[PDB]
DNA sequence: AACCCTA
DNA sequence: ACCCT
């Protein structure tokens, strides 16, 4: 199948400080490329969750995305 | 570098990623190269936790994908 | 350490 | 489909 999909990550506060980046900057870069529907829950919070939707293309490029980041 | 990374999975799906007698899990484990662990008991959601390598991590997390995307 | 977002 | 650190 390639049915659109909805992807759940919980995450840790600092990581997701990171993916959010400074003014949102890096997630803002995460929306314009990979084409995903993305929520970061609100509230600095120990656990966050974020979501990411769309097809397996756009869901693969998030991912990637949020890893990399992850990475450095 | 080694990551995890935690999953948010409802119950219905996991019980797709497990498979009969835990089959499919047992092949992600045996070709991803990632440490796949699924929560315990029957929460609404559950958690798949992937640890190692972000090659291994992604190859684990491409496998379950193309489980929820099966025929 | 970053706080964004078809609100 | 319920695996197994």
């Amino acid at each position: 199948k390639n049915v659109t999909l909805t992807i759940r990550l919980l995450m840790h506060g600092k990581e997701v400080g990171s993916i959010i980046g400074k003014k949102g900057e890096s997630v803002k870069k995460m929306r314009e490329e990979s084409g995903a529907r993305i929520n970061i829950s609100e509230g600095n919070c120990p656990e966050r969750i974020i979501t990411l939707a769309g097809p397996t293309n756009a869901i693969f490029k998030a991912f990637a995305m949020i890893i990399d980041k992850l990475e450095e």
